[PDB]
């Protein structure tokens, strides 16, 4: 049974070639191909609050998934294959950008996704981000409260939406010995208007209240 | 499903058709000219180092420019208005400060659109270390500094620059800053450099600021 | 005279072209062909405990180790060549990945891997990583508690496996007159469940015990 | 016009690919055939002295010219092109190195350079420099005064030799409102020998005498 | 005249370069075939010395010297040339890595190499590198003193050996005006043994005695 491993390589090999290089690279979405990108974010820790100038620095991870019929396949042609991992760089991705970032975002995690006969991506970059945020009340009962919004930087609301599954940041893997303790965390989808540009754009709205421990 | 199918078959053929048969238009000359378009959305004024009169800014620098290689026909292509590209893939302003004390630092996704009459909208989000005194940023009057942008190897004969208009958008200029704005001003300048005999453009960003109370 | 070198030399770049432009593959592991990576932790150093945000910066170095069916080679006909080095980007790298991490890990040593006829791989990283960890109490006798624990990002129990070969974090390389002195470091296994997927994950699990020498 | 664009351009596509793709391109100066670069500084700033390391930080732009003859052409074969733009990683560029830098040079501008029809080539990156420089004094009348030294790493002065236009430094940019006042910059010429090496390395040696701006 | 002569030592040069690359090659050493790196330091400055986290910051250039068989030519054939200058990535270089590093090394100088008829190679990379160092004691008239070793990293003492050409480091260029005084400065031909593998490895040892100015 060296075999039989080695015919699940020779489909895994075939299905990901008979994929990317056949009607090559989806070109991302259009008005008349709209895409929906679920976007789901987990808090681990409020690593600073640089109250001279306002910045604060959390690491979080952000879990997106999107659908695709170029990446649908039936897995009794590839050898019951329900999925694989791949490069983020073999396929499109969403472009989700903080719009409060101050400092370019950190990747802390791999740049791989996993792909579904379905053709439903799964991509989750653990980063650390730099935003706007004045945390003064962070010594002070009530805390202090600040927001970051993520959306796509250059796609519309009429190319690319937003939802999320849940108004909850994820604080289950919350770091227990963190500098700062989460009083709540919500992703909200909200749509704003820009100078640049007619069209409308979804961006998911990340509030965070919080304080320092004792 | 199958109407799907067919909208990414011809933007697959646009962009194909474009991007091969001149790889690389090989950008302006003497010859062919071209007018860049700036716009400023400024942010935040994030920090203001007095001991080394740094600032650093965090903006949107928007840019617009039209190039009749990047034209097209909606009808060619099933009426497909414009596109989303990688900025890699294009030819892009080499746009840079001349105050700058640091290397600029992006905060946006390289992705750029090109629209059917070959016009292209690029908006790279910066943090900008730049020269500014900030001496005065906790009084009444504020401080005030500049900082041009333009083209670092082309000449006026080459890119022009303009802007849409002079006032600096600080309508997401952030309500908690540690700095409030106290007027920005994008206006148009020409330069002589002592390394080349031609002109050159820059906009240049007026900032007058000082401390929240 | 000077001719065998002309040999070894002619027979590791044909063991190396078969090998690696004669592909047939490998796509990473799947379910059908599930990967074990060893993992051993050489800590080196506790470089800094910043206590107002919570960071620790550890350099260590992560010897991985796996086996690949696809890299075996009978030496007899490569000259009686049993073993190689090659660039880290010539052949399919585990991604394993430090959860707890805050800013991205630092490479510290070339990308450099040794393969051995039987198709066994190994890959010492050495690495700058800064982790949450709440440093209270490094200056009592006790000293405090850490833990980063490194896994696959991408591939779950399913695909991936990890084993140690002990315990035992190797401190035999520690800073003599670094700022710390170690307590106990151990390298342990774990299965955690996330909220992303369905199937478990496995991780080796770091846990430093520390205090400011004297 | 819209031919009289494509012709200018198909003709500099092939001006371009005739030099590079086409073209062998130039394997760096000899001591059989010698290169003379020519160095220009506009000083912009000093940004940072900081006298707990003795290290200053200079933002300036550096002037280089040199002339190829693999890079020479004929207008009249291209559409009367009699120079034009390109990146400086599609032409050989000279090494020139600061010999007391502290940080490696941080890259202010565009890496794009200018070759003009007679084989010329300029080159001006801005750029930051932190070089060891002992800023005693820089709180006084008389202010303080540093030297660093540019010039090619490898290549000796049998295969580079440096000019400079004039040895006067370029502060008709200097910042006005900079926490320091600069009282002279000088650009000198060089001749220096070192243990590695048995021939003489020619240097342009920027000396700068400053003080706190009062 | 001249213009012929700088067109023909260049087309043999151009010719020559692509005789040794763009054709006959080179894996790296073996234990079939070992090689001798010859090591040397010019110690420049110490910049840094921080005794929160023991780090030092040191700035040195590192003299890399090795002979290969497959870059080796006969003058005669390449017209009279002796030598010739190319960039590091055309030719095979040891992976010399510094042990105690905390903090990857910044190359503070370009990356080319010089390569002579008999194929002997040589490489001067300047580097900045932080490594761990107790700096107590950096204060008084003894000072402090610190061990860096410096070796391949994946190359045992079979495949690369080390030597140094005098157990003086270079401090004939060491910052007159640094903030720390040299006091002694030795390079030591060393072998150590590792948990990972069965062979010695071989690393020169810096070792630095200083203490502050005044
Ligand atoms: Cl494609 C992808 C992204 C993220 C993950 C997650 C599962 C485990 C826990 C976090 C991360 N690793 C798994 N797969
Ligand atoms: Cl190419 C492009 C188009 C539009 C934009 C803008 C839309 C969102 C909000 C500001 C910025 N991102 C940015 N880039
Ligand atoms: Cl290749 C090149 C040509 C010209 C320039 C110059 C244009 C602006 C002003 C001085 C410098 N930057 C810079 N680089
Ligand atoms: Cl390949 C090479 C040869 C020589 C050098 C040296 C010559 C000058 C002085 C030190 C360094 N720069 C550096 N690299
Ligand atoms: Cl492929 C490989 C082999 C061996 C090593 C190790 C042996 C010496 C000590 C640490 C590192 N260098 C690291 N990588």
């Amino acid at each position: 049974d060296d075999d039989d491993k080695l015919h699940s390589q020779a489909n895994l090999m075939r299905l990901k070639s008979d994929l990317f290089n056949r009607s090559p690279m989806y070109p991302g979405p259009t008005k008349d191909d709209p895409l929906t990108v679920t976007l789901g974010f987990t808090l681990q820790d409020i690593v600073k609050a640089d109250s001279s100038t306002n910045e604060v620095d959390l690491v979080y991870y952000e879990q997106q998934r999107w659908k695709l019929n170029s990446l649908m396949w039936d897995p009794n042609e590839y050898g019951n294959i329900t999925d694989f991992r791949t490069s983020a760089a073999d396929i499109w991705t969403p472009d989700i950008t903080a719009y409060s970032s101050t400092r370019p975002v950190q990747v802390l995690s791999p740049q791989i996704a996993v792909v579904t006969h379905d053709g439903s991506v799964m991509f989750i970059p653990a980063q650390r981000l730099s935003f706007m945020c004045d945390p003064t009340g962070v010594d002070s009962e009530e805390g202090a409260t600040c927001a970051v919004k993520f959306g796509s930087w250059v796609y519309s609301g009429f190319e690319i939406d937003l939802k999320t599954d849940t108004d909850q940041v994820d604080l289950s893997s919350y770091y227990a010995s963190s500098k700062y303790e989460i009083l709540s965390a919500t992703q909200t989808r909200q749509v704003q208007h820009y100078s640049c540009c007619p069209e409308p754009y979804i961006d998911v709205n990340l509030v965070v209240k919080f304080r320092e421990r004792r």
